[PDB]
């Protein structure tokens, strides 16, 4: 195997990747701190510290194809793009969002994020109100919300909604296509579960580290993939995710 | 240009690409709807040819002069017949002769045991999305007949209430956050759902071109030259299980 | 021209030609036949009719003054489009007139009018009737009056069918641009894929001429001002254009 | 004979709504599209000859002799006071113009009245304006600009929709904060409770026969004794109304 | 030395901004303002009475640290907010109302025309009181410009309710906009409670400027100088004029 | 960099110096009755204290990759200023801390609340006592929680005091810069003419240092990262500031 | 010294240039006779740091001879006795390492003779080790659990294997003993440490000194430290057996 290394991916949608601070690294794992912020009553509302450490996992996306033709037609160039890179990038969120943080899985935000305090929403509160409450809870962490992670479906719903008046709230469909909400960007992705929403100040909350930029490789000899004249194409990336302040994030579920 | 694209065609729904061969081989991820364990996926050494689709609309024999005049007719009136027509082979095809292996050809039959008592003309679709996940994939979008879409959108209960129905919805051509593609190329009552995002891409060999024959078939008899816009494509299937076909119990 | 609406001319494809007459085939589709569902061509021909707008004033002062230019260029010029949309929108293709879209347009299935529909629900059904041509809806054409109602139209729900009246502004109705005008008679409406259902060819640019002996200008000491525009309409798949009126 | 300099109020005026023009004649004629609010048929447009004449608008005010043309205090006296009032006075003519004498044929006078028969029951000031923007189309012309009084505009600027929600938006230079995209011009000329709209863009046009010139006196009346020099600033122009039906005038009948 | 530009807070437009702007070059200036008679229907013509305006000098003083002055960066930021903002509060006291004696100016209230008390009613709302003012402004066929009154009074005027919590035309926001009846408002403290002023200050009279606000620093000089350890100052020369006092109304809220 | 929320430091006048301390005159304005309402003077002086933000972490990554900058760059500073407001908003004049506005602010006039005034009606009256200083209000400071409730508040008539939940975003209230910060204790508010009543001077831009040498950061693989900043807060006319609380 | 390199001289050593180790751990399968094959389980090992600190004064201090002798003669060795803790009884969280005892395997009582001594048990352990297909290398005991053993006497009033004369240093059954206090009395451990696991030294022993540390600068007094960064691994857990004298 060798590397027809190079071609990068591009989507018209803002990946969770962009939502988190960008910083490269040169290691297999690093150690940081966790501002264990106590939703402490009025006084010593001070934030404890926690000696935590994160490991650099690796994400990969593969797919088989024919040798001859592939290795002959520019189909490859484009093959990896809309297929591999598109998939890999898409799968990436799967970890940065609902990561499991086990074996090769990254510690997903949601899995770390703090639950939603349903204590705030009160009678007669449209889903819009719910989010209004959310934006707040994310403040008790001394951090302001940055953006919202919502599922396409439930985004469509929230996007276009009146108000017991012909008034349309937020402007959808006009501004409904991702774009923004209340002024905070929205990241609609398949990964995000239905009815389940997550909001926080990812701007200053958590950060991502890169150990090796995504790269593709192909092996004419994998799994008897030689006798069946069908080499395999793979694209992997090395990185680790560090969740500084958890409370800076909240995960909830609309009133289903 | 072809931007009477007041909708997004399947071509825009599927994943784009491009090749230099006249045909290409690929591994069909024969995904079994295996039970919890294995339940494992299999692979098949398949392939995809390259057909040449084109649209034609015979015109009068004089317009041949006014250049700027002829120009747009082509771009505008003409592509659409191209792409529209193109959208056909992509959707469903006999996969024989010059017909591409349309999605329907390979699409997986819609499970009937999933149909309740007992379920609205839309609930059926709802189930589809789920059956799609039965292949370890998500839902890219839905493809159904432009009429049926009307019934779904402009639909109320015993009372006058637009359930996820809203003339607005039709305008958006999207439901459950999934892109809807109203195309008359597919018979009514029929519908297709799956993760086309990566369920199957398309390869572009030769872009749209234009050829006219005064001499050719009907143009003599039509008595006017017949324009023609060629195009060369290659449809592939990486996981047919990520595609479901069926109809509404009527 | 003007600065406000959106001239039907924008909806219909554009272009130009040299000959004063054109030829083309008409996809006259056999729409609703649950048997061989196809289309039959109809070799047609386009006629380059010259349209112009009348406008009097007085020449002698004017042929000296600079501003009159800033007049027809900005003002009178508009008077052309308004009159232009007229012929296109509809007219007896008799004479120097063109085949108006309404003339060649198709009827409107009243069967779709289900109990419970509103004057706003009508146009909705129309949108569908368009798909019958294999094409899709691009824009809608109505008059200020009806549009007004439809726009600022509440319901027993105690709310607007679209948001606040603002709706009226920036004619967009469910992602489909609207165009209010006088050319469209009251109660009458039209929809379809104008973008690709018909193409307009521009022969020559609008030319202007002035005179006093014109009409009864020799009695009002006012010189006539006119601007002739040679244009010609063409219809490909008329079945795409839907014509109809409200029940009220 | 004065050195010269131009002027302009802070925000815009009606002088910006009407299509600009100019002429070298003391007058000129034109034609009027008597548009009948004719029922569905022969809704045709009758015609009228009609004639426009060049009028003169000037503002004057007096001040010291030896203290005047001896200090740059002059310009400031014109640029801020004379000009300021000139353009301000100008609006009145265009807007509320009497016609007779040096008076310009006011728009409001020629403008078509409002159709009260066109309001429904639970209507607010906002709704009315909407109805207005509509009646402007019956003239085959689209709305183009709004003209209300500050004491009234300020009102519409802040309204709740039966819910706290602000319409047109919060107060933001509310005037600049033009409504329905269409521009707004709140002046003292227009009366309180009274408004005028229409397609000023094409409804009428303006012609400038002479720019703003200034002259002194020192000789006038009985000012030679009290040494009260009289400063005057005039200008020559003509207002022409083409399709009066393209402009509506109404009032919020309280 | 020579400065560039003032720049006060700008959270409210001072009378200066309300009045007509102007600039003279003479240490004195004459003018004619017709004394408009509140003449009955006929010869309601306005008499032309000659007048004369004196160019007074106004000084604004701010204590300056000796150290602060030496560095350029430290001194300037305080100063720009510092000179213009201080001046507007300062200029009022002379512009709004002054004996127009010694170094004072012809205060608006000084030449202001007393309110017509014979316009009041059984009990017009404290707001209607002002309403009459605007009307009387017509006494001189002049369109009222803005209204200047005491900040406190403004409060009571804004926050008004009927037998219900019905924030009258007024309300919390309106107070923020400082504009009622579509007319500018200048809630300057220079005005005492019950003391108000209405009229078309836009053209009712213009103020001329002789010399921009300068700055002088001394250690020994002034009462503070004894305090030490350094001094700062703003000299400015302006001239308030009045062509038609009838265009200005004073009066007082009694009640 | 990009904080979103408008920091006090953006509500108070700004300027710089080269010294370690400043002198000025505190216009002790008496809330003096109608007559000698004149303002006394006090020879006050400001001290250029020093504040910073420290964090501990294993240099394992802090010195094995240039991404460390990247951390201190747009991530930490944000933490600095975030604590910067601490001192300003309220700080014990004792020690390195600065003259906290609250510590220098004037009490609130309870005489203004009246049965029937809503949380919002209070802060309203507060804006008044600001005029007492002969200056007007420029911005308010409340705890995020408070701002919340205050924002989307309603009454019988199903309406918001500001017409929409959105009010929250784009902090504004009657056109007055609102700054929601944890720095402000709940049930506590503070208003005034911060614009022209208190200035801040810069003595040294934000700086950072690194030294494992500190405390026991050596025996334990770690490192203390921190970035000091030199400032000085002045209070010319403190009366221009009010503070008080609510019910809870 | 112990001259038995504590716990370290018993495990395969090596070096590393990272902070994490992704090794393959052979989850062996005693199982039964047939598919006695050994599974595999991706495992990760973090790199933790540990050092030994000792206080000292400077006047009597910065003497090259003295200093450069105190350290590599005493200090360096003293650190070993400390790191031995983590290796032996290590935890998995914080700055702790995955100690063998934590991954060790429970001793089979089943082999205990009707009537035998503590020494006999160890033998069983050795055998139980070969079960993992791997031969045993060393033994771990607690001084005292080594005391009685060294004094196990036949009612025949005579030591067991032991004679003051007939004897050597730490060694039993042909394998080292490495007596250590870090090991809880009663609880022992045996296994083929040779291939059982191996440690990786990210960096050799480094010694640094500081004055501004705590209250030394005042109490003129100094602090010397010997930082050490390393991490161990674990292959066949069944190779390490931990037992607790039920007696």
């Amino acid at each position: 195997m060798q590397i027809p290394g190079i071609i990068m991916p591009g989507l018209r949608r803002l990946t969770i990747r962009d939502l988190l601070a960008q910083g490269r690294t040169s290691s297999n794992a690093l150690e940081y701190v966790r501002e264990e912020v106590f939703t402490n009553n009025a006084p010593e509302s001070d934030i404890t510290f926690s000696k935590q450490t994160a490991n650099v996992k690796t994400i990969a996306h593969w797919v088989q194809a024919s040798r001859q033709v592939m290795d002959d037609a520019p189909m490859l160039q484009s093959y990896i793009n809309n297929r591999l890179m598109y998939g890999l990038a898409l799968k990436e969120e799967g970890q940065l969002l609902n990561g499991d943080g086990t074996g090769d899985n990254l510690e997903g935000l949601n899995k770390v994020a703090t639950a939603y305090d349903t204590s705030l929403n009160a009678t007669g509160d449209t889903r819009a109100d719910i989010i209004a409450h959310a934006i707040y809870q994310v403040t008790e962490s001394e951090f302001s919300a940055s953006g919202i992670v919502l599922n396409p479906r439930d985004w469509h719903n929230i996007a276009l909604l009146k108000d017991n008046e012909g008034r349309y709230i937020f402007g959808g469909p006009q501004a409904f296509t991702s774009n923004i909400m209340w002024g905070l960007p929205v990241v609609p992705t398949k990964a995000q579960a239905a009815g389940t929403f997550t909001v926080g100040g990812f701007d200053m909350a958590s950060q991502v580290w890169d150990r090796m930029d995504a790269t593709v490789e192909v092996s004419r000899e994998d799994r008897d993939n030689f006798v069946k004249n069908m080499l395999t194409i793979l694209c992997e990336e090395r990185l680790a995710l560090a969740h500084y302040r958890p409370t800076a994030i909240i995960k909830g579920t609309f009133s289903s």
